[PDB]
């Protein structure tokens, strides 16, 4: 079932992680995708200059994730999302996307 | 309840990830710890010179994880694990441990 993971790694103004994280309590339709299995939003411990928040998403296939990226619900979730280069008031400093095959999983 | 994540990031000789990942199909007792919630073992996509394998573990608390680190089941799991510096035949070149608070999670 859980075969592919996509991560968005966000670099944020120090101290703004809690505010960004609370936004994830509200669904925007990712849950409607048959291929979507789950998500974790993490804050990296022991960071000096910036906060780091990772959004980890777990999928039945790479295709489920690639379709999501192109979907209306992805657009809806990210409609009002701006990075500092687009809106100076945004705490989002940098973003990188990393993808993975999940070779083994076990949820207790 | 998934409040803490610990990651072991392994840098491996290119082409050896499959062999290493298969080892994780065998449990060594981590599942017996109340504070353990689950694990994923991933291979990073698009890596050029080395394979990258991550072991992600999800816990009810940091204490659950640090207790496991010094536990007998940790030793049982890692008893016959060697890196290249200890045994040149090992494809395990380097390791880094990263820890995280989990601020939000949802499994569909
Ligand atoms: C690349 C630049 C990105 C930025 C700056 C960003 C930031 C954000 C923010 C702030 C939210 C919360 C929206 C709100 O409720 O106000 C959100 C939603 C979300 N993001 Fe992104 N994100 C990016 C791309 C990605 C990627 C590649 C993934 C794939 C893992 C991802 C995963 C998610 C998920 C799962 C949600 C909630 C979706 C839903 O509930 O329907 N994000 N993103
Ligand atoms: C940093 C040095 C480490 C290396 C080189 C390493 C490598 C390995 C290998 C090769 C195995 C498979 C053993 C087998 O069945 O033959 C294993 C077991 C495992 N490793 Fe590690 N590991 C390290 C530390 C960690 C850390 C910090 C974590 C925490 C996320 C972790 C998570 C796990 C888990 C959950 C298992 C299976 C435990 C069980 O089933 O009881 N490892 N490790």
């Amino acid at each position: 079932t859980m075969k592919f993971m996509a991560e968005a790694r966000l670099t944020l103004t120090k101290g703004t992680a809690k505010d960004i994280i609370e936004r994830f309590y509200t669904r925007h339709g990712i849950e409607t995708l048959e291929g979507f299995d789950g998500m974790f939003v993490t804050q990296t411990l022991e960071q000096e200059d910036f906060d780091e928040v990772k959004i980890l998403t777990v999928w039945k296939s790479k295709q489920a994730f690639t379709d999501w990226l192109k979907s209306d619900v992805f657009k809806a979730a990210h409609k009002h999302v701006r990075s500092k280069n687009e809106d100076e008031s945004s705490p989002i400093i940098n973003n990188k996307v990393i993808t993975y095959d999940i070779g083994y999983s076990y949820m207790k």
